[PDB]
């Protein structure tokens, strides 16, 4: 009923969430690579949810990309950032479902996690 | 040696100092009052130097206020907030040289601040 | 949704909601002092809803107040803030539904606004 | 700083610069590939000025990674993010004065930057 995995992101510019941000989120394989895990568009009031299944978000390391510069030169304003990505490693070490912040700003990013435990 | 007192302000917009943003600052009169203190505006590096002294500056709540209203408003940005503030206490756990750093944006804000004590 | 004035507050050190963080929001009347408007503390979830009707909620500025001095002294941390003030003007104009957010830290917060609106 | 690249990382936790934050920055390659730009760690000042040149900081896509983990470890405190990445474009202007700024905390951090100009 649950996915451990969810984007939410704001836009610290106009009061608003950001909406059609582009998410990518690439997990790390064996040999030490990144293969796809999950991609979609951020939704009108900015989050982003059943991105993952609650059984193919199994453990490692994953790394969340929003392309935050296509969402900001969409409206006249030209970027730092070429985007913004989250590199974390997500466990079956419990604290199992994750949703990642953005307080998206023209030369500025802060992000945030926020892990929670289900009821075991 | 550092400035005790030391405010610096960012435009999370244009990637760039705050320039010429009214900084007043108030101490707070054992039995509520809040009294000047000191004021000032913020140079072309975003800073703004000189705001009190080590015989000045002493134990005691202060009150950091940067009108980041007229600010935005002098761009043609209608801001959320009316201003900004930073309510601490000084010089208690004994004498340091604060600094608080402000990264604006037309609907959000942040404060950081950094504690040290002076060469001695 | 059906609130108008929404506040969530976050903790970056424990990576979960601010639980527990009194709130207190004033109103500013004609006389222009500052008259008790709302006033709650943070629920788990770390935000707070039934604060105002969508009828109380009248134009004008307005002021809300985080306790988060007393917030993280019960953790123990001695923050830097004596408490978190975020003063905004609710011209009840656009859009009806404010939700101020912020995440706190014993030396830094941000606060953010958003503001929807009754869309249909 | 009068050289290209400098950068600051302050800490929300202790309120104070973060010393011997372990920096990498690499560079976009004509085959999109990434080649090793820079090595260096923060000093007491949480800032690193110790980089490169205006003569050797040409244009192109960087991507400055501040080791936030071992920062974190070493304190005792269990982050989240593995690593926080600046992803820039660089100098597609005839190169000016970068600054990169990150306030640390466990579970979420905040990174801006502040485009100088020497002649300007």
């Amino acid at each position: 009923s649950k996915c451990p995995l969810m984007v939410k992101v704001l836009d610290a510019v106009r009061g608003s969430p950001a909406v059609d941000v582009a998410v990518k989120v690439f997990k790390k394989t064996a040999d030490g690579s990144w293969e796809p895990f999950a991609s979609g568009k951020t939704a009108e009031s900015g989050e982003l949810h059943g991105l993952t299944t609650d059984e193919k978000f199994t453990e490692g390391v994953y790394r969340v990309e929003l392309d935050t510069k296509s969402y900001w030169k969409a409206l006249g304003i030209s970027p730092f950032h070429e985007y913004a990505e989250v590199v974390f490693t997500a466990n079956d070490s419990g604290h199992r479902h994750y949703t990642i912040a953005a307080l998206l700003s023209p030369y500025s990013y802060s992000t945030t996690a926020v892990v929670s435990n289900p009821q075991n």
